[PDB]
C-alpha cells in the first residue's frame, strides 16, 4: 500500500478501548517535542486536517527530568484545568530547554504568573483534586499504551505514529505527511 503498518505507523498489540481519539504525549524536557511544538507545530497542523467532531488530547509524561518532570505534569494539569495551554506551552519549553531558568516548582509558577494567571488561582488549581485526577488521567493514558518514549501520538487506542518512517530533509513536507497519516488512521 501507500500507508503500511510498520511504515508510517505501528499497530498496538494491545489495543486500548475508549482511548481519546487523537492522543499526544510530550515532555518539556524532550528535545524532539521542543522541535515538534515551536518549529514544526505538529499538534496544530494535525488539527487543521482532522475531520471535525474529532477532539485532540495532549498529555505530559513523568519519565523525563525526575522530580521536575513530575512537577511539570502537575503544572500541565493546571494548564488544562485553567484552559491556558496556549499561554504557557512556549515559555515552559524555553524555560526548561532554552534559557534553563526552570529549575524548581517555583520557577514553573513564575511562568504562569508572568503569563497572567493569578497567584491565588494558580496555587488553588495546583492544590485542587480536579488537578489531581487530571494528573491521574495523564498517567493512566501513558500507562495504558506501554509508553517509554516521546514525542508520541496514538489514534483511537490502536495506532501509533512512526515519524522515523517519513522523509525529513524538508520540514514542511515532514509535517504534512505526519498530519495526513493521522488523518488516514482517523478514517480507518
Amino acid at each position: 500500500a501507500q500507508y503500511e503498518d510498520g511504515k508510517q505507523y505501528t499497530t498496538l498489540e494491545k489495543p486500548v478501548a475508549g482511548a481519546p481519539q487523537v492522543l499526544e504525549f510530550f515532555s518539556f524536557f524532550c528535545p524532539h517535542c521542543y522541535q515538534f511544538e515551536e518549529v514544526l507545530h505538529i499538534s496544530d497542523n494535525v488539527k487543521k486536517k482532522l475531520p471535525e467532531g474529532v477532539k485532540m488530547t495532549k498529555y505530559h509524561v513523568n519519565f523525563m527530568g525526575g522530580d521536575l518532570g513530575k512537577d511539570l505534569t502537575q503544572a500541565w494539569a493546571v494548564a488544562m484545568a485553567l484552559g491556558v495551554e496556549d499561554k504557557v506551552t512556549v515559555p515552559l519549553f524555553e524555560g526548561v530547554q532554552k534559557t534553563q531558568t526552570i529549575r524548581s516548582a517555583s520557577d514553573i509558577r513564575d511562568v504562569f504568573i508572568n503569563a497572567g494567571i493569578k497567584g491565588e488561582e494558580y496555587d488553588a488549581a495546583w492544590n485542587s483534586f480536579v488537578v489531581k485526577s487530571l494528573v491521574a488521567q495523564q498517567e493512566k493514558a501513558a500507562a495504558d499504551v506501554q509508553l517509554r518514549g516521546v514525542p508520541a501520538m496514538f489514534v483511537n487506542g490502536k495506532y501509533q505514529l512512526n515519524p522515523q518512517g517519513m522523509d525529513t530533509s524538508n520540514m514542511d513536507v515532514f509535517v504534512q505527511q505526519y498530519a495526513d497519516t493521522v488523518k488516514y488512521l482517523s478514517e480507518k
